[PDB]
């Protein structure tokens, strides 16, 4: 979960996210009913970590230890191939501005690659990233356990087993907690602490203060949300591709709208990214329905930065970006719709009011509490309409009254469409 950049599409700029982050309350977290919260728990200090595991977010999690001065060791099979990928990784983060020598040099005064488990029993924090194979994890974590000293806290990047198995295995099964970074991870802040039945406060207060050091921005959730970012990602980049083929607008034309807005990159610059056949083969698996912009452009194979093509294109030297006229042909050649958009705002609200109801879909249908969403969009930059003061700058708008009134007049050029159904847990917020 979350290593494709599934969630670039919501990170925020450097300053619309130094804005929005100000207003989480997920650094006062609470486990269920009467377990424990943020004010009566005690952090050990993380002062050595280790990641099991030399796969992209092993190498991902481990980099971001390093960065921040923290002793961190990355154990792997194989030393030496783990060494060779480690610098592929660097080059392609150095290309993208993500990294530089400078904090190369930091990571690499603080990172020390292994294949040897007798190193690892002074360390504070291990989290295991290795192949989701749960007698491997039961067996990994029940050996660490006769190894390591009694205050370790163990994290698992598990998307697909269970938490509570893995902790079936220990003697003190308290001491696990479920942590998923996001790729890009020297890109988004975003962290998930997820708890499981048995995890305690200790635990849950030891991996928020790490994540913290690291400059990361954790939240405690009691299961992994990659089905509540799906939804919101489907809605905006659906939105965003309308903008295409129903209307005249061009990628970077969108792009620059979003990036104005304040976000990071805009959608078609996200998607280039990402690898536009991830959305080919979603409907590979159930298709379909392709729309004119889609069904051209898979045929092409113009899939993003890997095919040199995509929204846009990308020359051969440094890979950078350019604007492609093969793209606006597809798009010049595909009137119509009956919802105006006749500006930037409109454009803006068009992608954002429907994502922000899809969000009040998830909340109603009891996928994630309406705290955790709300926290969630502040930390990536996204933003909120409504936070725990009261309603919140959302553009140019504030609350969800205007957002409510605008989709229910979209519902009526075009009932059709479930994007602009109102969710009653927005009108309820309302
Ligand atoms: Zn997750």
């Amino acid at each position: 979960h979350h290593s494709t950049g599934e969630n670039l599409y919501f990170q925020g700029s450097e300053v619309r996210s130094y804005l929005m982050e100000a207003h989480s309350l997920a650094g006062q977290w609470s486990l269920p009913n009467d377990r424990g919260d943020h004010t009566n728990s005690e952090a050990y200090d993380v002062n050595s970590v280790a990641i099991i595991g030399g796969g992209t977010m092993g190498k991902a999690m481990a980099i971001c230890f390093g960065l921040a001065g923290i002793e961190t060791f990355l154990v792997v099979r194989n030393e030496q191939r783990c060494k060779q990928e480690l610098e592929v990784m660097y080059a392609r983060e150095k290309s993208f501005k993500r990294l530089n020598d400078k904090r190369i040099e930091k990571i690499n005064a603080n990172l020390k690659i292994t294949s040897d488990f007798h190193k690892l029993s002074n360390c504070d924090l291990i989290v295991e990233s290795v192949i989701e194979d749960m007698k491997l994890k039961k067996e990994l974590f029940a050996n660490l356990e006769n190894i390591c000293k009694s205050t370790c806290i163990f994290g698992t990047n598990t998307s697909s087993l269970d938490l509570n198995e893995i902790s079936s295995v220990l003697r003190d099964p308290s001491n696990l907690v479920g942590i998923h970074f996001f790729n890009p991870a020297n890109v988004i802040r975003l962290v998930e602490i997820i708890y499981g039945s048995h995890t305690s406060s200790q635990a849950i207060a030891t991996a928020f203060q790490a994540c913290e050091s690291i400059k990361k921005l954790p939240v405690l959730v009691g299961n992994c949300k990659s089905f509540v970012f799906n939804r919101l990602l489907h809605v905006y980049f659906d939105q965003s591709q309308k903008l295409m083929y129903e209307y005249g607008y061009l990628p970077h034309q969108i792009d620059k709208i979003i990036t104005n807005f304040g976000f990071l990159m805009g959608p078609m610059t996200v998607a280039d990214m990402n690898g536009f056949d991830v959305m080919e083969k979603l409907k590979k698996e159930n298709g379909l329905e392709p729309n004119p912009i889609e069904k051209e452009m898979w045929r092409l194979k113009r899939y993003g930065r890997k095919t040199n093509k995509g929204f846009y294109k990308y020359d051969d030297k440094t890979q950078r970006k350019e604007n492609d006229t093969e793209m606006e042909q597809i798009i010049r050649r595909v009137a119509k719709s009956n919802i105006q958009i006749i500006n930037d705002q409109d454009v803006i609200n068009f992608m954002l009011y429907p994502t922000v109801n899809e969000g009040y879909r998830c909340i109603e249908e009891g996928v994630i509490s309406n705290e955790s969403l709300i926290d969630i969009m502040f930390i990536l930059g996204f933003g909120w309409p409504i936070h725990s003061g009261g309603p919140m700058r959302f553009g140019k708008t504030e609350g969800l009254d205007k957002i409510a009134n605008m989709l229910v007049h979209w519902s009526s050029l075009e009932p059709k469409e479930s994007a602009y159904i109102v969710a009653d847990a927005l009108k309820t917020a309302n």
